[PDB]
C-alpha cells in the first residue's frame, strides 16, 4: 500500500545507496580474510588455530546470507522509487 | 610456522580493519532500517527486517571473532619475534 510509505523516491535512492554500498563491503571483508585464513592454514601447521578455522567457517555463509540481505534490499528499494515516481508522473498527467 | 612477526603482522591487520569494517556497515544499516520502519507502516517490510534482526547478532559474533583472531596474531608475532632475536643472538 503506498499511503503507508513515508518516504519520496528519491530518499529511498539514498538509503538504498547505503544498503550495496554496505553490500558490497561486507562482501570484500569475508573474501579478504577467507584467503587470509588459508594462507594462515597453509603456512602454520598444529591445531592452534583450530577454534579459530570453525568458528569462522560456521559464521560464514551468515556473512554471505547478510550480503545478499543488503543487495536485495537495495534492488527492492530501487524498484519500489521508481514504481511511487512513475505513480506521480500518471497521476500529474492523466488527473484533470 | 612459517610466517615471520612482520607478515603476522600484516595479517593480524587486515583481521582488525575488517572487524571494524563490518561493524560500521551493521551499525550504520541498523540505524537505516529503523528509519525505514518508521517511515514505512504496516508490515510490508516485517520480512526484511526480520531477516536482519536474525542475522544482526552473527554479525556482531563474526566481528568479535575477527578482531580476536587479530590479538592472537599479535601474541604470536610477539613470541616469535623475540625467538628470531634469541636464535640471532646464538649464532652471531
Amino acid at each position: 500500500s503506498m499511503a503507508q510509505i513515508k518516504l519520496t523516491p528519491e530518499e529511498l535512492r539514498s538509503s538504498a545507496q547505503k544498503y550495496t554500498a554496505g553490500s558490497q563491503q561486507v562482501t570484500e571483508v569475508l573474501n579478504l580474510l577467507t584467503q587470509e585464513q588459508a594462507v594462515i592454514d597453509e603456512n602454520w601447521d598444529g591445531s592452534t588455530f583450530d577454534s579459530f578455522e570453525a568458528q569462522f567457517n560456521e559464521l560464514s555463509p551468515k556473512i554471505t546470507e547478510f550480503a545478499q540481505l543488503l543487495e536485495d534490499i537495495n534492488q527492492q528499494l530501487l524498484k519500489v522509487a521508481d514504481i511511487i515516481e512513475q505513480t506521480d508522473a500518471d497521476i500529474a498527467s492523466q488527473i484533470s
